[PDB]
């Protein structure tokens, strides 16, 4: 029976299929499926609440490995029994780098939230900066911004000049700035440059959305994955990437409770061999992800030039290059799963704003 897990779409699809879905469904006997979805919990809640649930795996947002473990649609994994060791043994655990947010939840890739131009398009004066993303003065034009709080209220802050730490233990210190006075801030910058004659913003949605905006001249700089980004450039689309306050971000898949392939076994044989060393690693032969397992990342290292083309370094554009990571934040998942009905009321709010006041 075939095994339905549901991912991104575009790119990213892509490289999960070509990287270990495929590999996954013909050495198993078990057929891969690949549903799209543009993340969040609305549509598993409903087929769950039908009691007519077609998903059996699920990627998704870190926040949602929390709320979907708390709300009991996700199925608690045993870590070290349910996953595969490294090749020299390494029980699981201790080859993903870091540990899980949630029961619920098994690493496959990180990824950056980050930036982008058209080089072509943009001008003589090119962005550098999360500064220069909202300067509508020294560059004028439409901003692609996400449909959601998140992201957005970290990188205005940022911009604002407020301060993130990247990584370190306990999280970016940017999130203890995100209180009440702090959200209020946030919300005011990103109203002015959606408001700014000079300025204006689409709300993007899915992943393939940023770099076709900028392809098409819609805007002259927009937010996105940096993954659907590099895509863009090695099809010969001329973006640039900004990695200035990019978001580094950890990504997951969780088992569905109750999914057709749940009591049979068969969704979890799929999900233990997708996220092995080897599929975690060919993952990254496709877009610029970086695996969540030492033993992987290792791999991808070893195997340089991992690209598909057997020529182009992928390190370099990883999430985790230290080049890339000069001044990031580190998303934090408590953060959003917590609080993201207040300060989702606060933001629709704030966009319906920009609809009423708006005259055609
Ligand atoms: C899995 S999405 C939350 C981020 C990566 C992508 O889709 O390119």
């Amino acid at each position: 029976g075939a095994v339905t897990v549901v991912s991104w779409g575009g790119a990213y699809t892509e490289s999960q299929k070509l990287g270990y879905g495929d590999p996954t469904a013909a050495k198993l006997g078990i057929p891969v499926n690949w549903v799209d979805y543009t993340g969040g919990l609305s549509e598993i809640k409903a087929q769950k609440e039908a009691g007519a649930i077609t998903w059996d795996i699920m990627d998704v947002y870190a926040k949602d490995t929390i709320i979907g473990c708390d709300e009991g649609i996700f199925h608690e994994f045993d870590f070290d029994k349910d996953f595969l060791p490294a090749p020299d043994g390494t029980p699981a655990s201790q080859d993903f780098f870091t540990s899980m947010p949630s029961k619920c939840a098994v690493g496959n890739i990180l990824y950056s939230w980050n930036f982008a131009y058209n080089d072509a398009k943009i001008g003589d004066k090119k962005p550098k900066s999360i500064k220069d993303f909202f300067n509508t003065k020294k560059f004028p034009g439409k901003r692609a911004i996400y449909k959601g709080a998140m992201s957005n209220l970290e990188i205005a802050l940022v911009a604002d000049g407020v301060k993130a730490s990247g990584a370190q233990a306990g999280g970016d210190l940017l999130y203890r700035k995100m209180e009440g006075a702090g959200i209020d801030r946030a919300l005011a910058k990103i109203k002015k440059l959606c408001t700014d004659p000079n300025g204006g913003c689409v709300f993007w949605n899915a992943g393939a959305q940023p770099p076709e905006l900028l392809a098409n001249g819609e805007v002259v700089m927009a937010t996105g994955w940096n993954g659907r980004f590099f895509n863009a450039q090695m099809e010969g689309t001329p973006l640039v990437q900004v990695w200035d306050a990019q978001i580094l971000d950890y990504e997951y898949f969780a088992l569905v409770k109750d999914g057709p392939g749940y009591a049979d076994g068969s969704a979890m044989k799929v999900l233990a061999e997708m996220t092995s060393t080897e599929g975690l690693a060919g993952s990254a032969k496709y877009i610029a992800y970086a695996p969540w397992r030492k033993s992987s990342i290792a791999i991808m290292e070893a195997g340089e030039p991992w690209f598909k083309d057997g020529k182009t370094n992928m390190v370099p554009h990883m999430p985790t290059a230290p080049s890339n990571l000069k001044s990031h934040i580190l998303m934090n998942p408590d953060y959003w799963a917590d609080n993201q009905d207040e300060i989702n009321e606060k933001w629709e709010a704030m966009k319906a704003g920009l609809h009423h006041h708006h005259h055609h």
